[PDB]
């Protein structure tokens, strides 16, 4: 897969398929350990070319883009296969 497009917060994706977005919206600031990636049934998840399927991750840890944006991979392999970001 390839070629994202922009996403609103809060997101969610469901259903067997593989996926790339993108976003802006992501909070950097170091209190904000309240909004975060997290999954479990998910086959990959990657931000910005490092994995965290099996994991959370706060939108603060991660460095945006020289162009000024964070990129997101999603993969699922199931009908009842979710993932959430605040």
């Amino acid at each position: 897969s390839g070629e994202y497009t922009e996403i609103a917060l809060p997101f969610s994706y469901d259903g067997a398929g593989e996926y790339y977005w993108k976003t802006d919206q992501f909070s950097t600031d170091p209190n904000d350990w309240s909004r975060y990636v997290n999954s479990w049934n998910l086959d990959l998840l990657e931000i910005n070319g490092t994995d965290y399927t099996n994991v959370w991750v706060a939108q603060h840890q991660i460095p945006a883009a020289s162009d000024g944006y964070w990129y997101i991979h999603y993969k699922s392999g199931v009908s009842w296969g979710h993932v959430e970001i605040k």
